[PDB]
């Protein structure tokens, strides 16, 4: 059963421009409230030589919060739960793709998540660390094929001012039957709170909140 | 001046599928309460043989509510004002490019606009007149360059439930210095609110709220 | 009837980056060599302020060299003739769209075509005239729908070597039923013969040979 | 030293929509002739429930025949060898990432590959297993930030002839300083010669040849 506070548990295992990393995290959240925090820490592949930063929005749709009118796709598919997949399509042609198989065991969410990225340019702002966070942005949501698609124009601040884009797709699948939700948006914010030199250490905080629109 | 009420005059020339076209419109709006309609007329190369819907976010962002904290790209710009121009990228591989030079004089917009629109599929549904409106949607807006673009993740709402996603960039060029906005956030609903059988008379009302997000 | 000599007269109107023109041509060539020139001469909108490289591959795959053994959409065609659509996307988002529509009269050949470009970055290669030539290509054409496409990485040399990626994708339209080719290639060398200082006058080359690859 | 004959072996470990495999090959070929085959062998994740095609060209561009007048940045970087990182971008949204480091040690081509996909359609020919082999193709090379890139069109052939298209983009980077090439082109065929019921066992060969264009 999904509780007022839960708590998060997980493990990325990833390559980005032939650099293989593990990164485990917990924390935890409130589903209601659509706000979550966890606390991150390099396993393996320090110190990271790429922008933190592309790694964040991959670090559970559950936290949301989801008005009575629309329905929520994420709660519901528990206790069985859902997993995702996701490409993200970099403007200087970087891409990534990401997956995350979620399940619930008591109160804590554990996250299984692939993360592998290519074709950075060596000099463009994510090998050279040149990102600030990612601006808040708005997600549009629809079926596809009896799923969920999660489409977004997201942004990363740069040193200097300026932004660089990505587009996301994420494709949400629950493991049984729910009722599908009509066209709407999650809008997201999302933030490093703290971090050590390296980000060996990340403390990491997201709020979500689902909507119908103007 | 920009005043409260303001009048709308347009004329668009394109060529969609190789149909050429013109239309004409006048109207009306409310600039600081972002809300503007109108009533279009096609004048040559009736009947269209495509969704009209394509059209339709063609036919202005002065009529936008812009918050005091966000600086207002489109109504600091005149009396000398603005022009844009766009792509729309579908996503099974129909494109339209668009621009519309917007003009001031006494208390009317004048629009010069160019639509074309190419490699639309014959049975996909803007060729079959498939489509029922635009969702509501999120456009982001960042400087680049020293001017606006605005990217949005569109998609129109098919017969039979189902999506068929565009996406918009746009790049807004002020004529004269004005004072550049942070990234920010413009949501937009734009509505038929009546036509006849084929799309020879459209009545067209839009609302954008410019914002900060969550 | 399609002879081993054949002229070539056409007109461009088209719009980019806001910049209104309009171009005429005549030439000639040989269809069954797949060679052609032309002369053209820009009738208004001079001196253009961006690159005339991304005009050149508007200015007909009658001429081609197709092989006994894969159906020549083009030639098949005549005397009805057909058009075609293009859209050009660059890599730094400026886009392009194109037509043609390609009529037999006598031994020539007329052109109608339209041009319109978009969201060029003002400091990109276009903007400033910084292009050299298109390399050679190879254009991979297909049936859909009932219809060929082709589709080609281009690519720009630029001033200091270093190359500028547009992706074409093309519709060609024949104006009768014809039979359809499998799968298959078009090589493509492109070349501006001559021109004066600010492009006003252009000599311009093309050889494309229709082929089954390795 | 890259001999006239070299052997090959590879293991691939990778994840497509969600499930997880991994296959291990042995082949040999002629460097300079560009032809190779191999036989795979699925050692884990069997059977697998996707187009055994979209790995095949996953499965060394010292495979490729050069000419003379073209620098070979494949085979003047071994010893020391190369890496690559590709994307494959299909045109109903299914994204893969795939990377593969490649040394060599006596007469033996090493392969270390990652292969990850995402957002396939589950009525797509890919999830259906509807793809009957790759076209021909043409990858069109040329230096970007002093590393080569190479981009492809590249096209699987479906049941009921109809084709499904898929943009390549990789970057490839020798290990040591070589003398760059020019812009120039590699042609590709890739053939499956033979394979059991859910291809666990699969015997693959490829012809390459780099050349200058018409």
């Amino acid at each position: 059963v999904i509780k007022s506070d839960m708590k998060i548990k997980l493990r990325m295992e990833g390559t980005v421009n032939g650099h293989k990393f593990v990164i485990e995290g917990e924390g935890e959240g409130k589903p209601y409230e659509g706000t979550q925090t966890m606390n991150l820490k390099v396993k393996e592949g320090a110190p990271l030589p790429f922008a933190y930063d592309i790694l964040t929005t991959v670090f559970n749709r559950v936290f949301a919060k989801y008005p009575k009118h629309i329905p929520d796709y994420f709660k519901q598919s528990f206790p069985e739960g859902y997993s995702w997949e996701r490409s993200m399509t970099f403007e200087d042609g970087g891409i990534c793709t990401a997956r995350n198989d979620i399940t619930l065991e008591g109160d804590c969410f554990f996250n299984e998540i692939r993360f592998d990225g290519v074709n950075f340019p060596p000099n463009g702002p994510v090998m050279q660390k040149k990102t600030l966070k990612w601006e808040p942005s708005t997600e549009k949501m629809y079926v596809r094929d009896g799923v969920l698609t999660g489409d977004i124009n997201m942004a990363l601040l740069l040193e200097g001012g300026g932004h660089y884009r990505c587009d996301f797709k994420t494709t949400y699948k629950a493991k049984k039957g729910v009722q599908l939700p009509d066209y709407h948006f999650v809008d997201h914010c999302i933030e490093i709170l703290s971090h050590d030199k390296d980000y060996n250490n990340v403390k990491l905080y997201e709020h979500a909140v689902a909507h119908s629109g103007l």
